Formats: C-alpha cells, structure tokens, sequence
C-alpha cells in the first residue's frame, strides 16, 4: 500500500526530447518498465522490495509520466517504433551494463521483450506479468473490454481517448480489483490532464496492439520475440494473475511453455501492481537474489 512515489525523478535529454526516470542505488540494474496508460509510478510499492539488490530503474515512456510530449502530435505519432527509438536511446544513455534484469508489464513487456531479444547477451533475467507475449486474435482478447478496444482502433477512438480520457479514467480503474485513492488517481491522470493531443499516447498504444494481424510491423516484432522467448534459456519469472486479463487463455498457455521459468499467481486483473504489490515485490526480490548470489 502507498500513494507516495518511489525515489525522485531525474531527467535526461533524448533525441532533443528530455525523458524522466527513477534511478536509485548501485550495482547491476533492475529495470522496471510500465505500459499504457501508466508511468514509473506503477512500480512505487514493488521497487522497495528490491532495495540493495542492484540499481533500481523505472523509466517514463515518451509522452508519458514526466517525460516530454512529442510535438507536433497526431494519429501517426507514438507508434511502437517511435517509442522504441526513444526507449533504446534512453537505455543506452543510462549505461546499464550487461547483467540487466527486466521487470515488465503491458507495452513495457512488448518493448522489454524486444530490447531483450536484440540485446540477449546483456540480459540476466526477465520478470513479466500481464504482457503482450505474442500476436493475438480478437477471440483471445478479454471479452469485457473487447468492443471498447475495437472502438479505440476505429475513428471513435479520438473522442473516447483524446476528448474523454477513457483509458486513464475507465480502463485503468476498471482493471484494478481494489479501490484506488484520490492521490493515486491524481498521479495517474496528471500526465493527461489536458484534453486532446496530450492523451494521444494512450490512444496510439491500443492501435498498436498486434491483434488480427494488424499492425503488421508490430505483429512481426512480437512474432519475433515470442519465438525467441519460447526457446531462450534466460531465467524467467512469470507472475500470473487471477483472474488476470491479458495474459490468460492461449497467450498464458504459450507463456507456460517458456524455458527456465518460475511461476507464481497473484490476485489481480491487468494492473496487478495495484492489487498485490507485496506478493509481486517479494517474488521479484527472491528471483533476483537467486540470480545474484552473495
Ligand atoms: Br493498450
Ligand atoms: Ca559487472
Ligand atoms: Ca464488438
Ligand atoms: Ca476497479
């Protein structure tokens, strides 16, 4: 529990942009990456469990958290390839070394799994949850939000997201089992208080999801790391959720097939970090300890 952020935000300029992140401690980094429509804040009650286990880092994706907005912004801004271009340069700047443990969720898993494949030699371990593990079909998508997501990927997505901020105000609270506090909702809605383009990142993300073959570039990237992950001996901690949301059904069947993997299930829907922060935190800290004996 806790509405307070973990650590203090530091800033660094990337491709003329300036991105925000948390960088606490020393040693090999334990990289936590949030997805849509959150920020580093999502890991505020989990990162504490890893204290003294390494350099704890949580980056705010471009256009998200305290990171700068891209401008001009529009229907083509914030696609996956653009977020990766900024995340790659941010991770390079932070001098992470070659024994990085990745802790990912949602789009962070898409970005994390991809970076991991491209930089496999540098990856010590991967702890993932409610992730985009492979390209999917609509039938694999959580039914309660299926029509809503098909709507984000239609001309109605602009009104829903840019005008009404649906992903932050409806999706987020809706996929967390416990009632959030006033301060916790403030921290999540802060980067998107302004109607219009400031919220563009939270609409471009659902349009990037590799569902029913589109978009093709993202599908290919996901087909890429899913293939790789299924055969990689890199240690993995799969934090499964009940009832879970995204990583259930076929995708979960698939993830349960990955090598050298430890699994645990915690209570939660999608943004499970809000429902079982300590169960998740404890597990990750244990995972890292076994990966870093001493
Ligand atoms: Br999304
Ligand atoms: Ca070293
Ligand atoms: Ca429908
Ligand atoms: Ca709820």
């Amino acid at each position: 529990l806790g509405a307070k952020p973990f650590g203090e935000k530091k800033f660094i300029e990337i491709k003329g942009r300036r991105m925000a992140y948390i960088d606490e401690g020393t040693g090999d980094p334990i990289l936590f990456q949030h997805g849509n429509p959150t920020s580093s804040y999502l890991w505020r009650n989990i990162m504490p469990h890893c204290a003294g286990l390494g350099r704890l880092i949580a980056c705010d994706l471009i256009g998200m958290g305290d990171s700068d907005k891209l401008d001009p912004s529009g229907p083509e801004r914030y696609a996956y390839a653009e977020h990766r271009d900024y995340l790659d340069a941010l991770w390079e700047a932070l001098d992470l070394g070659d024994r990085v443990v990745l802790v990912v969720h949602d789009w962070g898993s898409a970005l994390g799994f991809d970076w991991a494949r491209r930089h496999r030699e540098r990856v010590q371990g991967i702890a993932y949850m409610e992730a985009i593990a492979m390209p999917i079909e609509w039938a694999d998508f959580p039914e309660q939000d299926r029509d809503l997501f098909q709507a984000f990927r239609s001309q109605a997505g602009e009104e829903l997201v840019l005008q009404d901020n649906v992903f932050v105000e409806q999706v987020l609270p809706g996929l967390i089992l416990r009632p959030l506090s006033e301060a916790e909702m403030a921290a999540y809605r802060e980067p998107f208080l302004a109607a219009g383009e400031a919220r563009r990142p939270t609409l471009s993300w659902p349009r990037q999801i590799p569902i029913a073959g589109t978009p093709a570039d993202v599908v290919a990237i996901a087909r890429d790391y899913a293939g790789w992950l299924s055969e990689s001996p890199i240690p993995k901690l799969f934090i499964n959720a009940e009832p879970g949301a995204l990583t259930t059904g076929r995708m979960r069947d698939f993830c349960r097939t990955w090598p050298n993997q430890t699994e645990i299930t915690v209570a939660g829907a999608h943004f499970i970090q809000e429902d079982s922060p300590d169960e998740i935190g404890a597990a990750i800290a244990a995972f890292v300890r076994r990966l870093r004996p001493a």
